[PDB]
């Protein structure tokens, strides 16, 4: 089991770490059918999604997808500094796998 | 996959973007039967619903509807600035499909 | 579809609007069997319940009942001003159907 | 239907009211098997639990037990004043049945 | 039933109490498949996980695992002082069983 986000991220293909060290600039949320997702941006233009749940996701990920959207909303609203995101870079926008906050 | 609320909104018929750049003026919530909904207003009188769940919604939308009501309540209580809403304009009041927050 | 609490409240028998324009004075919560409910008061002694879920409620109301208790707790803890309550006045204490928050 | 915590408490056997009029001093939470519970204390050493869900509970209490743990956590973090607890005094520590928050 | 985290912790094999008396320094969570988990650190380098749910857990632990991650996120965001953690020391990083918060 990994001890940090960087090591975690390295366990998977198709991923990378972004080091933001910044608060979330915007938070977008949709309930529209087939677009039940969240999008965040940072001041530098970096844009990330929490993907629409699909066949790329196993059943054990479903609660964690919902948690992640909860986390991004409250991080946005508290201006919490995001340290890193682990993302899948085979999606556009890049798709969030993990987040770390330290500040 | 869209990267922002404007492009997301354009994927659908009967939708329009409202650009508010303002906090929510009022938040209303009902548990009464057949009116299990939320209503928000802005100071300019713009009025929006989160629809009662119904046969227009697919299963994947049901958690998202609940999330959106959570988001609107906490946005209201934090006086968070709402940037845009994507709404269905074939409902009265207009029905929320997506929200963006930026400030 | 209604656009405000007053019009929503008027769709139901045995209801009334209370105009409070005040924060919640006390919040009570019970997990005791057959009394799984919330009670709120205002400074003037006005007392309201969220009813114990029962056969008077249709299935769609169940989630809305839980939401309303969440809303009352966070409204209490943020000292949010309650504008109006729509209540059923054939219950003692009067039972909450809807809430509006504004200044 | 009762209108306050005192009257509610008096509907049950083996209960008593504690009048605390104080914030929660400590909040403890366990996920250990058969000990999935919360424990609070006050500065005077008064110690209370939210019981592990068990055969003493009816099904309608299950959501309310979860809600109570939610309430205690946020009350602790907001330094909210606890007015009274209704507890079962046939449990060690005394088991929470209901809570009131006020000044 | 135990009355404090130390006594609870002692009911289990392979556990120990860490006394931190400090805020959480970093919070990490993941939605990646098979790593649906959270990791926290303290300034002294102490690193702890909330384990991925698995066959080592009983059903009552499922909700408690989700609660614990909720608690760690809000404790982080409120800078709440963590008093003690009860952890399993047969996992790397040590796995959280219980948390206490106090000053
Ligand atoms: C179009 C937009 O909204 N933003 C782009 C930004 O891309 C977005 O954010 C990235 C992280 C990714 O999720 C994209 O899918 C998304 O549209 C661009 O970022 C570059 O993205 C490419 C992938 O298109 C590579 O990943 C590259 O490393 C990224 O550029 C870096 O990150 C940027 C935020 C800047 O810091 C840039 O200087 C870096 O080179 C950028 C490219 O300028 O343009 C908009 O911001
Ligand atoms: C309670 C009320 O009557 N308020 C009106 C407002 O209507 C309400 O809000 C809109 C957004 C919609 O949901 C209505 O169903 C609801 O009653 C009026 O809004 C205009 O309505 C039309 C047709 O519905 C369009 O939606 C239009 O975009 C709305 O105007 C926009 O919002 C206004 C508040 C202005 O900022 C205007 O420039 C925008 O285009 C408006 C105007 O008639 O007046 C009250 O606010
Ligand atoms: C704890 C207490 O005795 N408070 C009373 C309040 O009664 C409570 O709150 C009302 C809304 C209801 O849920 C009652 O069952 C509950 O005990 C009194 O409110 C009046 O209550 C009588 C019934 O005993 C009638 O329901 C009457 O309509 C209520 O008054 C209206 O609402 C008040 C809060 C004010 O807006 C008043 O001007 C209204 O006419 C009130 C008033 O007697 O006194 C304490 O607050
Ligand atoms: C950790 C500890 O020993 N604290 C005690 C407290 O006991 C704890 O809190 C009470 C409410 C109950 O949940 C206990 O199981 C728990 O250990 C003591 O309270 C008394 O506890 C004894 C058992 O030792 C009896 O249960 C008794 O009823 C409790 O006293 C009542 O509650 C107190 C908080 C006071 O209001 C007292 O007047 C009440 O009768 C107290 C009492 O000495 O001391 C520490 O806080
Ligand atoms: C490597 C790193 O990131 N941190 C180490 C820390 O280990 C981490 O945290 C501990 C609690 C455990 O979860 C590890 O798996 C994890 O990598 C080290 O902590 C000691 O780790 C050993 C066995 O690895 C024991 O768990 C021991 O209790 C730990 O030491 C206690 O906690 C420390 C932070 C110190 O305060 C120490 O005095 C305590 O005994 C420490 C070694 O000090 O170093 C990094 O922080
Ligand atoms: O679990 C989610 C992930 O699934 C992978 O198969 C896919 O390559 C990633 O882009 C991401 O969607
Ligand atoms: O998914 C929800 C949407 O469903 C559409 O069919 C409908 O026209 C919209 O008004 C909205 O209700
Ligand atoms: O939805 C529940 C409501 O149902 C009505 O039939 C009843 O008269 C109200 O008091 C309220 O309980
Ligand atoms: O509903 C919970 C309560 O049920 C009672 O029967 C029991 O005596 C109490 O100690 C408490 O557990
Ligand atoms: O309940 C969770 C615990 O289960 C035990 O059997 C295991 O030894 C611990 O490491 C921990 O996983
Ligand atoms: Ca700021
Ligand atoms: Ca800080
Ligand atoms: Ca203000
Ligand atoms: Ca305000
Ligand atoms: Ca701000
Ligand atoms: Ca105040
Ligand atoms: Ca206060
Ligand atoms: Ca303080
Ligand atoms: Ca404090
Ligand atoms: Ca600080």
């Amino acid at each position: 089991t990994p001890q940090n986000i960087t090591d975690l991220c390295a366990e998977y293909h198709n991923t990378q770490i972004h080091t933001l060290n910044d608060k979330i600039f915007s938070y977008t949320e949709s309930l529209a059918g087939k677009r039940e997702m969240a999008i965040i941006t940072f001041k530098n233009g970096a844009t990330f999604q929490v993907e629409v749940p699909g066949s790329q996701h196993i059943d054990s990920q479903k609660k964690a997808i919902e948690r992640m959207k909860d986390t991004l909303r409250i991080a946005y609203l508290t201006e919490a500094k995001v340290e890193k995101l682990c993302v899948w870079n085979n999606k556009t926008p890049h798709a969030i796998a993990a987040i770390s906050m330290a500040n």
